[PDB]
């Protein structure tokens, strides 16, 4: 629907506020699932990186892109992986999202998940195939930052699970 329009505005900001009942009201009028504002970020990416589960799979229901990426390369995945939000990591993997997308720098949510400490979202990025050899621009690996931050927990999932 158009491209940018004031619509797609009011769904980016209700979707990001996780206000269910306007998003629903919003879609109803034919507000574009897929709008997205100057920074390239849909309803997608703001309601996975605010973490709201519900409006997150009405999104996925309605035929949101799974894999849109923003300005930065960032996709929704990326963004619930950064937040720590593990059942909307679980949700979009289950709607197809690319578990190995790479943003500007080279970094797969697996790389900013192990960055961030979220030791159980890197064990289900790992068990949805997520590449352990994937090396963003500085030439790291998910291991290398978990080294590097000297969390051998995390270090230990990485190398066995
Ligand atoms: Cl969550």
């Amino acid at each position: 629907h158009h491209h940018g329009s004031d619509l797609g505005k009011k769904l980016l900001e209700a979707a990001r506020a996780g206000q269910d009942d306007e998003v629903r009201i919003l879609m109803a009028n034919g507000a574009d699932v897929n709008a997205v504002d100057e920074y390239g970020s849909t309803p997608l990416h703001l309601a996975a990186l605010a973490g709201h589960l519900e409006i997150v799979e009405v999104l996925l229901k309605n035929g949101a892109d799974v894999n849109a990426y923003d300005t930065r390369g960032l996709t929704p995945l990326h963004l619930a992986a950064l937040y720590g939000h593990l059942e909307i990591v679980e949700v979009l993997l289950k709607h197809g999202a690319d578990v190995n997308a790479r943003d500007r720098y080279g970094d797969t949510p697996l790389h900013l998940a192990a960055e961030l400490g979220h030791l159980e979202i890197v064990e289900v990025l790992l068990k949805n195939g997520a590449d352990v050899n994937a090396q963003d621009k500085f030439g790291k690996t998910a291991f290398d930052i978990s080294i590097d931050n000297g969390n051998e927990d995390l270090a230990e999932i990485l190398q066995k699970l």
